[PDB]
Formats: C-alpha cells, structure tokens, sequence
C-alpha cells in the first residue's frame, strides 16, 4: 500500500538534539522517490476527499516543510506560500514569537502573503507539542486567512499537539508515542 | 513561453538584509503553480538534456533550496538528499564551516547520506559569490559523491559565483546583475 512506502521510512535517532529526545527523520522519504510520491498522494487525496476546491493555498513551514509544501500544492493545482524562521523575510512582516515550556516557536509571514477570506492548508514534516503550528495558525489569523486544516507526515501523540490545535483540524500520516 | 513564467514572478527588495543589497524572492514563483511547474521543467529539461539518466541523486540546500529540490528530483524520477545548516541532521555529520568577506557559509550532511561514486546535482533557489553551494561542494566530495552539476533559479553574475564554482558546470534559469 501506499503508506506502506511511507511507513518504512523514517528513521529514529536517540537523544537528538538533547538527551531523552527521540529525533524522528523523514530523510529517507526524500530519499525514496516512490515514499515521497506515495507520502505527497496520501496527503492531497486526504485533503481533497476533506475540503473538496475550497482550498486557496498549501501554507509551508520553515524549513522541513518546504521539502512538502510545493510537491503537496502542485498535486493539488495550488500554490505555496511561505512561513518563515524570524528574519528571513523581507518587506512588512507579522511575527509570532512563542515561549513554551521546552522550547520556542518563532516564525514570520509577509503581510502581503495571504487576502482575508482566503482558505490555507499548514504542512510541516511533523507534529510534536504543536507550538510551532500553532504559532503558523496564529499568523495566518491575523492576515484574516482560514486556516482549514493542519497536516503532517508524522505526529507524536503523547505530546498532545491535536488538542493545542483545536478546533483547527489536523491530520497526519504516522503516529508515534 | 515557460521561462516567461518564471521571469514575472521574481520581486526584488532594497537593502534587505543589509543596506546596499538587493533581495531577490522567489515566493511568487511557489505562489503561482504554473510559475513553478515551469521553474521545474526548464531545470529538468536541462539535466536531462545534459547528464543524460548518469544523475543519482538531487541535493536540495537549506532552506530554500528544499523547495525546489523534491520537486526536481520527482520530476527525474529520482530521490533527493539533504544539506542543512549546521546541528540539525542527527547522526554522524560532515560540516563545512567557511568564513568569507562578506559572509559565512556553514552547512553540514550525513556521513551516509551517499555512497562513493553516486552521482548528484546540486540545487539551491540563488547563487550568489557561491560559497554556500561550493560548501555544499566540499561535503558531497568529502563523501566521494561526484558533483555533475550546480543549479539555480537565480544568479547574480558580477558576485562571480561561476568562476568560484569551477570547475563544476553551473546552469541558471534567471540572471541579474
Ligand atoms: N522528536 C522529533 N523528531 C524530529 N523533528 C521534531 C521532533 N520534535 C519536534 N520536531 C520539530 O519541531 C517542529 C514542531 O514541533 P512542535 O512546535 O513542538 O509541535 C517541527 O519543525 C518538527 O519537525
Ligand atoms: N541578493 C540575494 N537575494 C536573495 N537570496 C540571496 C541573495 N544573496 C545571497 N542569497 C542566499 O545566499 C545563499 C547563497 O549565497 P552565496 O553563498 O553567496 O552564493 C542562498 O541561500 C541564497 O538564496
């Protein structure tokens, strides 16, 4: 099957980047040309049998989430727009900066990136406490965008990043504790 | 004609980061799908016309050559590696810490991210002096990996990123001054 091809490649690295942290990698997917195929079509079909045309724009994250992004949108017919690391933007930019409890969530958008009314899917490779996306969803708020949906390719559940979403909706491929 | 596409979605921005620099951005080219399914293609048509089915992989560069990247090795066939910035790749890493005049260029990738003799073309968004992707150069090197080709969407010629790069072929789609 097709999540299959997605399943058999990821790859775990013990304490990375800090001891205690098992470091998730979706290397070898990018690797895999069938994995990476089969990781964007589970996606797009997800989020077209999900949202239907309704959808403006694949939203991508800095910086793993650009490797799906741009793939994710061309298979929807869509464009990409992007959410960066603080500072790598130039022209007028919202910032979101975020101190959680083990970690930050800092990102940044152009002004000028989204028009209010117009419909987002956010993509990051994957899903821990959910800082990170939420500080995207944040964003994307105050452009007065709607954000539909949240996906990734992997999701760590036992960091509850689905309820810090809510009530935006998220989906993922892979779930690990 | 498909260049065409590419050459209207490219905006500039003044004294960014820096005064005296001029910032090229190529997030209306990830806006617009047929923009960047046309980015793709030349630079696919190109590799091909050139190296022939002798490329192995692609290696996209951190970050904004992970946008391109994928997408260029899909459209191949082939799978894409990865060159971070450096202390984000887990495992045993290669890094390329070189300081220039007006900049560092500091990266780093997997020790068994490549086989020796495996054949790669590299990818990034810009090529500027050149001294990210001769990094980039150094590590693929390190690892007996054969660099076929450079390339980019963007190139700022009087930086001279050609010659730094000899004698490794460089071919972009875009050029500025
Ligand atoms: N155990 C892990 N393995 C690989 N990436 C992670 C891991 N934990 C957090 N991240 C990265 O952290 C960002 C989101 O984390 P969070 O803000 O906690 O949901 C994304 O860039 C993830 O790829
Ligand atoms: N004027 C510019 N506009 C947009 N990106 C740039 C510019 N100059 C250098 N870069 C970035 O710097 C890296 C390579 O620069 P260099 O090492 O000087 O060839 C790439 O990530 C480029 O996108």
């Amino acid at each position: 099957s097709e999540l299959q091809l997605v399943e058999q490649r990821i790859r775990s690295f013990p304490d990375f980047p800090t001891p205690g942290v098992v470091f998730r990698d979706i290397s070898p997917v990018l690797k895999d040309p069938a994995s990476f195929r089969a990781a964007i079509g589970l996606l797009a079909r997800h989020l077209k049998a999900t949202h239907g045309g309704r959808i403006d724009y694949i939203a991508g994250l800095d910086s793993r989430g650009f490797l799906f992004g741009p793939s994710l949108a061309q298979e929807l017919g869509l464009g990409c727009v992007l959410i960066r690391k603080q500072g790598k933007l130039p022209g007028p930019t919202l910032w979101a900066s975020y101190s959680l409890e083990y970690g930050k969530a800092e990102l940044e958008i152009q002004k000028d990136a989204l028009e209010p009314g117009q419909r987002v899917v956010v993509v990051d490779d994957l899903l821990a406490t959910g800082g990170t996306m939420n500080a995207a969803c944040e964003l994307l708020g105050r452009l007065q965008a709607e954000v539909l949906e949240c996906v990734s390719l992997v999701e760590l559940t036992s960091l509850k990043g689905r309820e810090k979403l809510a009530p935006v909706p998220f989906f993922s491929l892979l779930q690990y504790e």
